[PDB]
């Protein structure tokens, strides 16, 4: 909670989704395949957007749970499913004491949105239990994340094929672990698909490679693809390229470390990282990994000997880009005049309000929206799933053929070479570059989690770049994701006697 | 109504729990299981009461609808599951626009206590449509119960032995029918028992006979109890009986118009009737009957030959007994010391807030509480539940032979006599009653229905005479209802993965 | 066989086990999630390798069959489950009469080790059904296992994704047809993924090519793989490759039959034949072809015209590389020091005891363990499975896009080379090698499966042989490879579904 | 069914792991179930133990199950058991007996007389 200007979430995102709904309603209008065209059409339109807009289920459960004292306490929970037009519905779980049914069903909404902006074939879907996790032993925590596991079950919130949950604030490998036994072990025992019925796995219980780091590495090229366009950078008088640029992140969690691991590795430097008890500052830049050590082993990153406990938000330190990474509203009416930065990398779910929003495009700020920009955590997840799936990591079953293969082909332009050039040209070795050798056997699990990520994130990138001119939104990417979103929602409710006549 | 006694419908509920918890508390301690007796029993108790107070599951749905027309609409509706200490939840389905989750939620609590009242096996439930019948075709009323049926089905709130709905606000037997059917026809099409799934369906379709009339007849039952006691209508001043007693009703719809129809057949008479409208009024009574059928004439009841357009509240009528058989908070602070009548049948969930509650005391009316009084209807739902468990109409299978065996029965104590008492005696025939001959088959499914009612609402009477007693509540019924569900509820947490640590 | 040494099989399994067990032990501590690092971790490892030891379900069944006289005759059975870190449980079925609880459970306890060596996601599981094939009808046969699949399937010990069988000792396509018609048939019916019940299934019923040879190509590559590493053939003091070497299998079945058809097709010349009834013998070798004929004809390989009944057991005979391909204990204690051969490779599961083991290493015999060396079969069986699971033979799709993007591929290399010498060069045709002309369209079903073993065989080669020098384990190969199983089941249980640090 | 522990040397949030679990893994291999099979309480086992098993079988396998409960016998009479259940067998040994112990035919061979008023008895347990 900020104070003033601290909408309800869930308007907020329901706000941008009819800003965006506003500009492609003639679009939608245009290719209906309504027979009857004459503005009703229109209004089946907006009769279509009436329906995705509001969360089709929420099941909100109170249960008890035995502290380790012996005590009994009664903890609630809550489980939003957005949208169904595609069928595994998809989303995170927060362990927070700010989860509310408005919070749950704001970001239920985000994910079929981000979903949709990046390609993956997913209703959105999101939950959370209202407790502080610090305040509980690792004990109770399995005995909570197990509860709520088996009610969302029995109730039809958790399957492979009906709702995949995922890690979010407080919530990792650890608690998905949790989440898949406690369903593989009861209700799923005879599904040969009970593992992918949760993801950010442990890679050791059917997870996937990067999936940890996948959220800051999809923040790393979503920003990446932006900060390479020239056009965009212009306009923020800014060089394209990281190499000249600093940047601070609000949040040292599984997006902000990774952001900041990712973005340092490009040759930007971090000059500030915050976290709930403070920030801490150094213009020269904070390493990623000595920060991530001191982190582990102090609990904080306040006392950081190479840096300074910056005072007074890390929002307003003086950097290129900003990362909150933390979140939601953060960024309000009140702090947006004074942000610094050019480039707000919203890897946090719904990090600015709409009214900083409007703030951030007067001062010409680029506001590179969260539905596109951690979209990464999802589009990987979807690769775990989908491994869960086919029960086979990839490539095992191709790595030596292609080998041979790539080797026998390589081989054919040789002596097709040899025979025509004869003994006056001798032997005319064709062999693999050094980086073709890394490559000669195929794509491994983690080659297709890298390369798929990156072709996610770029191919999204440009159709917001393409919607952002058809409409002439400037620095407004936001409403160009949106755009986006709706246009390919809108598709699966149009098409036939779907929704038509 | 009101302005300023509008509690939130379910913290008032839990205010009833807790007035009633406070009063049993000694006794939760007293005849605990506990090994380890040091008050921490003590605490143990309260963290049973802290469970079963608030709801374990609600469901909020937004589905869309096709209406006549052709335009799409979004429509809203929940359904709560209180709790699950008895198996099969049970609850009715309200069609208004004043239903809210927290409407929903404290009608479903108010489920499992008046179950626990009256010894119905069942965990409470409701739902509720946000809707207003009134505004919509027959046919668009069914696409909305129909998708509300499989929208639940999918999510674990409806079927035979999970949760099973009835009738309560603007939803009867027609309701229940497509109900039944969708479910039977989908979900439950291999299920021995998928039509028991909801009660209150239409006898041709597996409903039971009485089940419109159960609560009307119930009311009339909960009241006769304590009309002739004596006791209590001497602290009222009133006579025992209903000869010589007038009554108002508030509501002439299922639970209204029959507490009116055997209120009436039993002498006493009803002075005033009230709907949405309006109300009508007649100090020398109306009759049910002719009132019906003008109601079902003209749709209404104001405009009736026979009575006079009341003006000014059917509430503060001038009669002994007050029937509210509307919706909730009818009763509040600022009416309250005008009711005129001494006795409050509470027909109605929650017609009185705890205010007019205090004020009615300190008046010396006595309130019914609803969680008794209105029993009647889950009483017979519970029996065509176990009729539909049972596939067999009461009686079918034994009719003949205890007719059979009643007139040997008697043959035998005629053989005994005459052949003691030889020619000198004649023959001593041994015939039986008009009553008894009526019973000489043995009970029909009417017989189980009408004797079964009365026995589970005489016996409950007692339960809630015998605790008022106890703990010295004079008129203070309520209080004294609560703690009997209670003492019952807290029967099975107390035993139910048991405990000595 | 021996007296002296004859051990419990379940024991010499587990002891195997034991032996790498405490070689990987610092390791298992080494990289321990533990929080408290303090030698609680070594317990906490030792609890973990006490969880995975003893099988978790065992299934003895005894039921009747109806003989072709008209008698009926009970038969018992037996389906060991030795571990479910791994959902599908995988493991053949062997038919006779000494089958018991403690074969079937070694048995299955060595399927997870191997398939964990071979990187099979598999739990081990193993089925014994205690008959003489030999006298059996047919129809006698099938009904047996078709009452088995229905009992097993009936207990949950049978499922595309709980428990997958195979063939094993006297049971093959025939049998394994069988058990999936009657699990799809019935239980599964309606399962997408009912033929991938069980595995070895005849190609035209959903199973897949060289599934048969499997084992026996297995044991050609494990065996290859070791032959030709100077270091190990030094140390034994042979020269590598087959070309010279000389080899005697004990067994003439689904396993010896094949891995003698294998070697033989590389130089290697097979001297000794053994079966039940006795041993056929030739120095200058024996036709894998010409025998088969003979068995196939004369139901036995006694009187092979091409070789004389040797006299005096098949595992003393002369030779290079001894097979043995038939039951467990075949080697012990008492002719261990007379085995004559430098490389015995276990075809078979369980052939050598401890004691032959340790007389094995002292007299510098190499043995190639047979949790490695026979995995042919369920490297092979996975493929299977996930060939049903993927409703697709391999290739099939992509044959025709393959095949031209190659030749686009190598045009385009022709036409950047004459576009770059002009006419001064000619036309320089890029045409695909002979070898690369088979491989133009892509892998098909047969290529992945000789692939993919291979790849199998050589990567799980490598390992154990990585591990024997960092243990410095000399030619006890079998201790380093039981270190590699215990490492990955290990791993498994280290993040596993609980949590503890 | 048997589990091999001695219970007195096991916390009751151990036997009560123990009994949950037991109940998983008979009830994941369909051995209990309403109508596949149905436990009860022997030695060193009983209205407790009973409940641990309902309540697992109920919150998970047969959470749609109309006769869920009916999983397993012996429990307690709050959750579904029936009166008398734990005295029904000694309550039966004394049936069983009194059947017999007032037959004469039969008393007269062991050379007493029938009814229990002038006999001792010793029970082991
Ligand atoms: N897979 C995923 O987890 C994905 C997450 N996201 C987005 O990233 C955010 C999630 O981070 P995760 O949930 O990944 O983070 P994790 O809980 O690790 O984040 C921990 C960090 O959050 C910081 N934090 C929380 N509140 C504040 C605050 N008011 N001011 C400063 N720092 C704060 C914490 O400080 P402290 O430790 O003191 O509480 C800590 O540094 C979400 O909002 C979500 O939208 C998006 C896609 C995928
Ligand atoms: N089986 C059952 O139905 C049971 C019902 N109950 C209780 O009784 C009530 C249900 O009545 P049902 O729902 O049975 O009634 P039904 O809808 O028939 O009741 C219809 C009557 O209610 C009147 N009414 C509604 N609101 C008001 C109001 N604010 N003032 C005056 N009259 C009003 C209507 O007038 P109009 O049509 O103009 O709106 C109409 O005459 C519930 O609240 C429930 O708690 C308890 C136990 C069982
Ligand atoms: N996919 C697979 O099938 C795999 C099998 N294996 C291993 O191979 C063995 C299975 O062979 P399958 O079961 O494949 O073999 P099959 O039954 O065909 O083997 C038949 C041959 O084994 C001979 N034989 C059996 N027992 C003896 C004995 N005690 N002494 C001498 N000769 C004997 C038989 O002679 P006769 O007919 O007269 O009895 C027969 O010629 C198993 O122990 C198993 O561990 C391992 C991995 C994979
Ligand atoms: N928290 C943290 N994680 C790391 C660090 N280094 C690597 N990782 C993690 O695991 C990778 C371990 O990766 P490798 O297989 O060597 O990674 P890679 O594909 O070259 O990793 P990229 O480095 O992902 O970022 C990432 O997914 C990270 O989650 C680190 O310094 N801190
Ligand atoms: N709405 C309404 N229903 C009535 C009336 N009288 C009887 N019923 C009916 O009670 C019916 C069948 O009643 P029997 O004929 O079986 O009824 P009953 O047992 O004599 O009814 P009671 O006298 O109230 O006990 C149901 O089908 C109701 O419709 C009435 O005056 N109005
Ligand atoms: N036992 C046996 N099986 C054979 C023989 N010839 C062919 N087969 C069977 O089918 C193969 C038929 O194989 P092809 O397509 O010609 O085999 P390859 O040419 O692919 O076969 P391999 O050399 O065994 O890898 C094997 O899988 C056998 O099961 C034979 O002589 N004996
Ligand atoms: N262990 C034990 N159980 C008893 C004893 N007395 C009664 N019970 C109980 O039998 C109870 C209820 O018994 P009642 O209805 O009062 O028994 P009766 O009065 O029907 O009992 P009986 O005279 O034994 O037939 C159960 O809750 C058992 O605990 C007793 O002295 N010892
Ligand atoms: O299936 C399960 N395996 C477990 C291992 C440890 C623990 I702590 C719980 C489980 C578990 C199921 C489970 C199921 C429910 Br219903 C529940 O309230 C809890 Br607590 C646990
Ligand atoms: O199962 C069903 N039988 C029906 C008969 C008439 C009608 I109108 C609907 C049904 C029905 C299922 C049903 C199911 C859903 Br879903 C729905 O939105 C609607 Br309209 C109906
Ligand atoms: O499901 C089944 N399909 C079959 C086809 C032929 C035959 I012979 C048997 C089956 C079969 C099931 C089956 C099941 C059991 Br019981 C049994 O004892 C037998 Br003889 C057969
Ligand atoms: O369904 C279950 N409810 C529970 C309540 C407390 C506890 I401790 C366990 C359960 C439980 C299921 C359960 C299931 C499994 Br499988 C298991 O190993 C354990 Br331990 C528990
Ligand atoms: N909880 C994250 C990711 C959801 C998912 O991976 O399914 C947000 O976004
Ligand atoms: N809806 C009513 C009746 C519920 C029922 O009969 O199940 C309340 O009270
Ligand atoms: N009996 C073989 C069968 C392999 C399989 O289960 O597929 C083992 O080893």
């Amino acid at each position: 909670a900020d104070r003033e200007d601290d909408p309800n979430f869930f308007k907020m995102v329901e706000g941008f989704f009819d800003r965006g709904a506003s500009i492609v309603e003639d679009k939608l209008v245009e290719d209906l395949k309504t027979r009857e065209t004459e503005e009703q059409k229109r209004n089946r339109v907006r009769g279509i957007l009436r329906i995705i807009k509001p969360c089709n289920h929420v099941l909100s459960l109170s249960f008890p749970i035995r502290r380790d004292d012996g005590s009994w306490e009664v903890i609630e929970g809550y489980r939003a499913q957005h949208s169904q037009h595609r069928t595994p519905c998809k989303g995170g779980i927060r362990y927070s004491t700010d989860v509310s049914v408005d919070e749950v069903k704001a970001l239920a909404s985000l994910m079929t949105y981000k979903c949709a902006v990046v390609d993956v074939p997913f209703g959105g879907a999101k939950a959370g239990v209202k407790i502080n996790p610090k305040n509980y032993t690792d004990n109770e925590l399995e005995k909570i994340t197990r509860r709520f596991t088996m009610e969302l079950a029995k109730k039809g919130f958790i399957g492979p094929g009906v709702d995949v949950p995922a890690p979010d604030m407080s919530t990792g490998e650890r608690e998905m672990s949790w989440i898949a036994d406690t369903y593989a072990s009861t209700i799923g025992h005879y599904d040969i698909n009970a593992h992918a019925c949760v993801t950010g796995k442990p890679i050791s219980q059917g997870g996937i490679h990067g999936r940890i780091s996948a959220t800051g590495r999809g923040v790393f090229h979503g920003i990446e693809n932006f900060i390479n366009e020239a056009s965009y950078m212009s306009i923020l008088g800014m060089t394209p390229g990281f190499g000249d640029k600093t940047f601070a992140v609000q949040g040292f969690g599984n997006v902000g470390l990774h952001s900041m691991r990712y973005l340092h590795r490009f040759g930007a430097k971090c000059v500030a990282v915050g976290e709930s008890d403070g920030s801490i500052w150094n213009p020269d830049g904070i390493d990623p990994k000595e920060l991530e050590d001191f982190k582990l082993q102090h609990g904080t990153i306040l006392g950081f000997p190479k840096a300074k406990i910056y005072e007074g938000s890390i929002l307003e330190v003086d950097c290129d880009i900003l990362i909150p990474a933390a979140s939601e509203k953060q960024l309000t009416k009140s702090n947006a005049p004074r942000v610094k930065a050019k480039i707000i990398a919203e890897g946090a779910n719904g990090p600015t309000t709409p009214e900083a929003d409007k703030i951030f495009l007067e001062r010409n700020i680029m506001v590179i929206p969260d539905l596109y920009l951690n979209a990464g955590g999802v589009t990987v997840s979807y690769f775990e799933w989908l491994k869960n799936l086919n029960h086979v990591s990839y490539g095992r079953l191709t790595f030596k053929y292609e080998r041979d293969s790539n080797y026998h082909l390589l081989m054919s332009v040789q002596e097709s070479l040899e025979r025509k050039f004869g003994k006056h040209g001798g032997t005319i070795p064709i062999v693999p570059t050094a980086e073709f050798q890394d490559r000669i056997s195929g794509a491994s699990e983690k080659d297709i989690v890298h390369s798929g990520l990156a072709y996610t994130m770029e191919r999204s990138a440009r159709q917001i770049m393409r919607t952002a001119m058809k409409y002439n939104l400037g620095l407004d990417l936001r409403t160009a994701a949106y755009v986006n979103a709706i246009e390919k929602v809108f598709r699966v409710y149009n098409e036939a006697g779907v929704t038509f006549t």
